[PDB]
């Protein structure tokens, strides 16, 4: 009243699930944007009919024009490159990626600056902790108005695996994974709770062993690789995580969610984005919570941020 | 208590969205079954993590074994061929696919009979009015325990396009589409209401014209084609429609939903499945409602069933 | 963002259920206003804890001050009285209370005009079709920003009773009740559908008779009496009906809902509020739909509006 | 599976809100049972209409016959005295209700044994930790199939108050209150977290002081009295807490919820019910979690169970 406008910049796998979930939850009008012609229009048409089943009323439209950024309340960026040429046959590089995805962020940021400078922006494009800062820089939006997906998704894996071993509801496990999305993500064993009860109590009661916990941490780290091996880059859980973040903003819920945000001295770091618990409210990032890490924990957090800094320095 | 078991026989595009929606609604444990190796397992793992975001607790597992049909409460069949070397990259059709999908329904039917004969079955595989009857015949399930997807999806399109012209909530439009899923679907102009009000009133008040209605009618018939030409065969709205049907069963809601069901004299037809409103409750199909069509509407219904019979008669064509 | 502000002017039985449902649906911050001291503060404290179980974040506060209307997005008025003192329940009716309630609507109107002139207003206080016009006049709010509760609740009963005879989901019955809320309500048999199918088809197939339909019409008209003769106040269904209306506004859903709205030549009547299908969207009443009634139906609508005029000219 | 049946034994303030919430969530058919004639039939009629607004299909019926217990999946017991007949508020003595509510548990227990021995039972009647055990004994139901309301409600207050000081979503605060429902509830400061983060981190950062936390504890213990002083006993949040417990069973969610349950050695205590975290799934109580309390926390638990034992000894 008047209906929020959500622009999906990128209408691939994650984009399609997000449009579906937005309709289920009656969250706002959706523009599915892509550079690929016709594809976002077909997805939007199919998704728009699902309003009837959902008892919702969200316009869902497809676009190949950046003009549709005008009026956006929320912009979600999943746009990016992948795959490789000639290369033979398993040596697809990392890494350079990174200039190609940077050029995408330059293009998107320029239009955000021109067309929707007051939007709340969520960046998903990998490596997320690098790309979110690039978009921040190219778009000119305030620091409280842009974040990156990482912790909500990474902790959903950890929560889920622990919950299946302990035979409890998945959401009754709480856990924090910080620093960066990716292989350097910091899993904080000390902050795992189950129904509000420290994980250690379940270990002492022999409900789960130290070994099993370590195998679950390794599985959490290997999950994207596990699913890519079987199928493709994951998309259902990533979309669910993003919509949880977007909804906290649109409904001023003030959920505490771990996301990539600009660090300004926290954990000893500045001029860089990193994963940390934060509060998402109707004005955007309302609080950035700095965890009271011990020495071993801070050193893993430093390694996570050093890798973000490394990749960022490959951009010229 | 103790949590329904839902098996998706076919874990493609439609299968993926259904698993996603089942988790969102906390509806039951899900087995994602497919003949394609690794694909269901990967989709099931990705989907299982979304339980955290949804505050749900549905196990989601992937399978390449029919044994996992054991104990199913609901079985949803989207399984179908399936193209080979040739002969590309579009050479597919569906006329020649009829004997091939027949063979799929035989295989699935024999397994349902041995492993989950008390399941409620929803068939999606095209042409659905043909395939649902084939599954009924080879599974042995009672007539009230098997239906095909059609009307809920077809009417969603008609309801949607009308609501956008009249500027009202999509679900506040009501419409009935009967006969068969496909190009011979019967769109009943007489039975369209908007907030309970006959469509003819909005026409009389020049809010929409007769030409605009016919244009919306053509767009509804050709919607699958329109989306295929932009993208691929539709899957988000089909999944939503199937889940609304499954939920009515699992929660005994008793929604009146247009679905393909065994006709036993209704509309003058027997020994065939066709689309008609019916009531889905906790026992399956509780009521089959026969619309009181005029002569001109009945002729159209006749044409829909004739086309289903034509295709059924090609399950052994060479 | 920023979170809507909903003020409940009246915090009795219906107010209490409305605040509960607002939290369940996470629809906005709630101010529970009443003239009774401490009571709305007590209900608000209780209700605020239910945010935890609902995974919501709605502030629920109690107020005895009209100043809390400031910056309201939605104002729901149930302030007045349920039953006449000295009067029993075997007679449960209405009258002599009009002038008092007009003095309430004058007083509430004054405050709305000053503190929340851009709010969407829902009037619930009986006789609703009279009371909503009074508040409209004294609040100065535009015609598309104020409606009365009537048809959504009246039609919920008709839909429910028909759904139970025919063994289908209650919401799969559609029905229109118009004219006025109360004993002169116009139940339109022609407009009833079940799963989009004319009721007449089920009458033809002997699933329900013309006389059972007549008995359901009577039961619908007399439902409030039936409840009061058993123990008081419909409040649960009235609250769910109002929240359905409020939500359609707050979420721009554009539902077609029968409510009390200013008539401007529709059905032949003007300068009066009447019950008719409307579209509620993000800007308030976006459309008023005039049913194409036949002479027998238009005469019943006339008798409904005439009873509203009989009470309007009498304060 | 497919329409569960929920029987509400007691259709007073909490029963009315519970029936409302079951319909909203489409959780099951509802029987509103009470010894008061006509009243639950009136409440059930009002409530049934709300199925339309909710898009639900739950039958809601009122009853004065215990026959309605046959086929129950869940039975919720709020039946009981709130004050002794012929006494004033100045003469209030909580122990006075023990023999009066004991008689009610005996009556209800005999009918459960005969009619729905496989139902999951949730006891609400105060003092709940005593009453739940009386119903256990008289009903003969297995220990995994009967629990008392306490910790879900008590922790909702603590969670809510902390969340308002810290400006976060109420449900993102986690806390455990154990031992008994009432003034000797054990508020475990050590176990409080906010977004999974120990409460102490927020103290260290001066977002909240130790004194503020103490005043929150006091407020939490005294909330029912606060609400009564304004106008209670509380009913919205109690109803929501009970529905969260019943839903975890009906949908096999396996939520961890603090409820009153038979102690068989946990915390050094036996032959008594006390509040502790536990898992509710489709078979009932699937796990009872014994917290690893330190010595000081342990003595607070002992003091709470001592008071349950004192009151049980009165019978
Ligand atoms: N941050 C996180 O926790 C996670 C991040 N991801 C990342 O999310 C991104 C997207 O994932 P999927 O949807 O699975 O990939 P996808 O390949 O299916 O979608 C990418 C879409 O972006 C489009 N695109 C390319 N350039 C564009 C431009 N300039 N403007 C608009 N659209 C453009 C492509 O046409 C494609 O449709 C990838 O970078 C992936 O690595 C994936 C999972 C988790
Ligand atoms: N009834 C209706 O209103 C509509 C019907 N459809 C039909 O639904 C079907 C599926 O649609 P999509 O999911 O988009 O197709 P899809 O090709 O993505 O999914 C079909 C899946 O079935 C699998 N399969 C083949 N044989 C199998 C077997 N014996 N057991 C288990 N899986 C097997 C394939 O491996 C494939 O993964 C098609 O026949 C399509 O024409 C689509 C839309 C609407
Ligand atoms: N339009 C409809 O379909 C229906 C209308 N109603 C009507 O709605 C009204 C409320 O019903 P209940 O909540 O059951 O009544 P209730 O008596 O329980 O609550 C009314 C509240 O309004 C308060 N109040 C009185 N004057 C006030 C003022 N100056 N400002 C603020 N608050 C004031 C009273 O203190 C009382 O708490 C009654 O007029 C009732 O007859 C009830 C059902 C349906
Ligand atoms: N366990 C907890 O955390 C809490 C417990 N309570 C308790 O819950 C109980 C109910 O609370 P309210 O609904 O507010 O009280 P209420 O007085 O409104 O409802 C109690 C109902 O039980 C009925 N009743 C009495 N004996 C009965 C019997 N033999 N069979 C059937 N019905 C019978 C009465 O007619 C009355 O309608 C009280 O004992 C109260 O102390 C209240 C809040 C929290």
């Amino acid at each position: 009243t008047p209906k929020p406008k959500i622009v999906l910049v990128g209408s691939g796998m994650i984009g399609g699930v997000m449009a579906t979930l937005i309709v289920q939850k009656n969250l706002g009008d959706v523009v599915m944007f892509d550079v690929v012609k016709n594809m976002p229009q077909g997805k939007a048409l199919d998704t728009s009919h699902s309003n009837v089943m959902a008892y919702s009323n969200c316009k869902v439209t497809g676009s190949n024009s950046y003009d549709d950024l005008k009026g956006a309340d929320v912009v979600i960026v999943t746009a990016g490159f992948t795959k490789a040429p000639g290369k033979s046959d398993k040596e697809w590089n990392r890494d350079d990626l990174l200039p190609l995805n940077n050029k995408i962020m330059i293009e998107i940021g320029g239009h955000i600056k021109n067309l929707c400078p007051n939007a709340f922006i969520i960046v998903v494009t990998n490596p997320v902790d690098v790309m979110v800062q690039l978009l921040f820089e190219h778009s000119g939006v305030p620091k409280n108005k842009i974040i990156g997906l990482g912790g909500v998704l990474d902790t959903s894996r950890l929560k889920y695996y622990i919950s299946q071993k302990l035979n409890v509801c998945p959401r009754d496990v709480n856990a924090l994974i910080v620093g960066a999305h990716g292989n350097k993500m910091v899993l904080l064993k000390r902050y795992i709770t189950v129904g509000g009860i420290p994980l250690q109590e379940f270990i002492n009661n022999k409900k789960i062993t130290d070994e099993e916990v370590e195998g679950i941490f390794d599985r959490t780290v290997n999950t994207a690789l596990e699913i890519v091996n079987l199928l493709a880059s994951p998309y259902v859980a990533p979309a669910a995580a993003i919509i949880e973040m977007a909804e906290s903003y649109l409904k001023d819920i003030k959920k505490v969610l771990v996301c990539s945000t600009l660090l300004e001295g926290q954990y000893g770091h500045s001029n860089i984005f990193g994963g940390t618990p934060l509060v998402i409210g109707g004005t955007g990032v309302e609080q950035v919570i700095e965890l009271q890490l011990n020495a071993e924990e801070k050193t893993k957090f430093d390694e996570a941020v050093a890798e973000t800094k490394r990749m960022k320095a490959l951009i010229h």
